[PDB]
């Protein structure tokens, strides 16, 4: 019992839904986890993008199966609204949707994309903020390059509570 041992169920949310497998976005925005529906528990027909789920990682057998990245196991659904939100009263930063990260990932993570955040002088982009399926409240939208967004960064350490808002 140290915390660097085994016996930890990892929490995350569905970001990519294929009919065979999918990708779960990590709770702490570490990376995307390859998960197969073949090892899923429940009814996959009722799954959607942004659904909280609990699961363990299949580290049992060989750490470098085919390419180090191994599948998930025992994926179950979680209660909604259990993912915490950043503590910000009005808002932290605004910006415009810059570009979906397509060539940044060899395996195409472009779902996540990056927003260009304005500096304190409100002139240029500082670095890059990544947005999560959970943060994409307006995930229904065709939110694309050139759309203005307002969000709040705090404990999420990224663009969270992303609301597509158009200013007069």
């Amino acid at each position: 019992g140290a915390g660097s041992d085994a016996g930890q169920v990892y929490r995350g949310f569905i970001a990519v839904m294929k009919e065979n497998f999918g990708f779960i976005e990590t709770l702490s925005h570490d990376e995307e986890v390859f998960f197969h529906f073949s090892n899923y528990m429940g009814n996959p027909n009722w799954l959607e993008l942004g659904q909280e789920v609990e699961y363990t990682l299949a580290r049992n057998g060989n750490t470098s199966v085919s390419g180090n990245c191994l599948p998930a196991e025992n994926v179950r659904m979680l209660p909604k609204n259990s993912i915490p939100q950043p503590a910000v009263l009005e808002t932290t930063h605004n910006g415009v949707v810059a570009r979906p990260l397509r060539c940044i990932n060899p395996d195409q993570q472009e779902y996540a994309g990056l927003i260009e955040i304005l500096d304190e002088l409100r002139t240029t982009v500082i670095s890059q903020h990544e947005f999560g399926i959970t943060s994409l409240v307006n995930k229904r939208d065709l939110l694309q390059k050139g759309d203005l967004v307002s969000f709040r960064i705090d404990e999420s350490g990224r663009a969270a509570c992303v609301n597509a808002v158009r200013q007069k």
